[PDB]
């Protein structure tokens, strides 16, 4: 496919929140023994425009990809409050290490584990709003809201 832009995304968050899984769900749209996908690409369509997305689970060239990041998916696990409590630390890196146009989107992953919910939708939304973040709850496992996660960022990126 004949893209016209390249948006670089980072994905960041505590270990085990589902970053690789989110990346794989988005880039393959579908192996516990594996380390887990680190990097991926996908040509999406956003406002009648074809854009190549580069997506990197980042946890020299790394610093240069950071500085050129159009978007940043900041991920927590809704079943583990500690991953939510670490969000201000990730946001500091996400802001400090990228550039002034970088669109940050908060993702509350593992939403399918509803019986294990440890963080409310509401408190997380208030954090997002306070910090000017887009915010979705998602499930990398089922695929619920995973495209929207990547596509919502991309639409806001395109407006600049
Ligand atoms: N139930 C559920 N498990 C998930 C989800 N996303 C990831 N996992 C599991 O969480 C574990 C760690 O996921 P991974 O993507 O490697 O996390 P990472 O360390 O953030 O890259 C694995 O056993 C995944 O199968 C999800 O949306 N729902
Ligand atoms: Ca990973």
């Amino acid at each position: 496919y004949n893209y016209s832009y390249i948006f670089k995304y980072i994905i960041i968050g505590d270990m085990g929140v589902g970053k690789s899984c989110l990346l794989h769900q988005f880039t393959e749209k579908k192996c516990p023994h594996t380390i887990g996908v680190e990097f991926g690409t996908r040509i999406i369509e956003v406002s009648g425009q074809k854009i190549k997305l580069q997506i990197w689970d980042t946890a020299a060239v790394t610093r240069s990809y950071y500085r050129g990041a159009a978007g940043a998916l900041m991920v927590y696990d809704i079943t583990r409050r500690s991953t939510y409590n670490h969000l201000s630390s990730w946001l500091t890196d996400a802001r400090n290490l990228t550039n002034p146009n970088t669109v940050i989107i908060l993702i509350g992953n593992k939403a399918d584990l509803e019986a294990q919910r440890d963080v409310t939708y509401e408190e997380a939304k208030q954090f997002a709003e306070e910090n000017g973040l887009l915010f979705l709850e998602a499930s990398a496992k089922t695929g619920e809201n995973v495209e929207d996660a990547f596509l919502e960022a991309a639409k806001k990126i395109y407006q600049n």
